[PDB]
């Protein structure tokens, strides 16, 4: 899973996150198509794994293949850290002592050189992929409280430009103000949980001995259904199961159209997160085990919340 930019750097975050860093950095050349790089503070490599890095789904050796893959690294049992240079089919070309703070650094350069025909498309729907990147990114910065998430992107010999940058605050709230800025909160209510109401579950098919199974845990932040407030697309619309970016197609159109249902020329800014219980969620699409239920809960709540 290297095939696009955005998927890229979505694997590299989440090996960050699930290292357990609190300071994730990214710095990017030419949008990423010279160079990528993610640095972290979390636990970074114990030796006895250098060699199966690349290796035992499992996308760092797919990352050699396709591009020049260094990675500076160090363990709190270390003594010293490591410089790592792996050549594309995953081996490791040079490995050198290097003094550096727990943590990791993987840096992904000329990506998909080894495909000229990908690297070529790759760099003509630049602004697209790209694009698509950055709304990747500013997922995981909204759902990733408490850790600090920065990115640059240098064109040529310019200067940095700054991309996004979280502050490592408690709450939801205060990421969102921190990527997109603080105007944007003010035009945002909570997310305030219902039960279903009856007639939302009548137009479900769904009825009292339906209801009871719900474990359906919602919370977030949307746009008021106040007039103009909204925005003109759906190019701020976060969704997450269980702490983690994806795009429920049913929960999305239903969310967008109850906001319609009072303001009918905007899309509504929307961060969303839907706890479950991991064992109800199939992959195939998505597929969550009482969509009927959340949908009436999610239907339910914003009409209570927009009335
Ligand atoms: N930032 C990091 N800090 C510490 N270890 C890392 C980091 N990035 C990668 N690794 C290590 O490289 C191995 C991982 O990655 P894969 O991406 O190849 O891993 P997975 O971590 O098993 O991920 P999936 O299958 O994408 S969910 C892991 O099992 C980690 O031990
Ligand atoms: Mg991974």
């Amino acid at each position: 899973v290297v095939l696009s930019l955005s998927t890229a750097v979505k694997e590299l975050v989440e090996n960050s996150l699930d290292a357990g860093a609190t300071n994730i950095d990214l710095k990017l050349k030419d949008y990423g198509v010279d160079l990528i790089e993610v640095s972290d503070n979390g636990c970074g490599v114990e030796e006895e794994n250098f060699e199966g890095l690349t290796l035992k789904g499992e996308a760092l050796s797919s990352l050699c293949a396709l591009s020049d893959v260094t990675i500076s690294t160090c363990h709190a049992s270390a003594k010293v850290g490591t410089r790592l240079m792996f050549d594309h089919n995953g081996k490791i070309i040079q490995k050198t002592p290097y003094p550096r703070p727990r943590g990791t650094t993987v840096s992904v350069q000329q990506l998909f050189s080894t495909l000229p025909v990908r690297h070529k498309e790759f760099q003509r729907n630049i602004k697209k992929e790209y694009a698509k990147m950055v709304q990747v990114l500013h997922a995981y910065c909204i759902i990733s409280a408490g850790i600090r998430v920065s990115c640059t992107n240098q064109l040529g010999q310019g200067k940095r430009q700054p991309v996004v940058c979280t502050g490592g605050s408690p709450s939801i709230k205060e990421n969102i103000g921190s990527v997109f800025g603080q105007k944007q909160l003010q035009s945002l209510i909570p997310f305030v949980q219902l039960p279903p109401s009856d007639s939302v579950c009548e137009e479900y098919g769904l009825s009292c001995s339906d209801a009871l199974h719900n474990l359906f845990y919602i919370s977030g932040f949307i746009s008021q259904c106040t007039h103009g407030v909204g925005r003109s697309s759906t190019d701020r619309q976060f969704f997450f199961i269980n702490r983690r970016p994806c795009d429920p197609a049913k929960v999305c159109r239903l969310v967008n159209e109850v906001y319609h249902m009072y303001n009918r020329h905007q899309y509504p800014f929307v961060v969303l997160n839907i706890s479950v219980d991991s064992e109800c969620v199939d992959i195939n699409q998505i597929l969550l085990q009482e969509e009927k239920l959340l949908l009436a809960v999610l239907k339910t709540s914003l009409i209570g919340m927009f009335d």
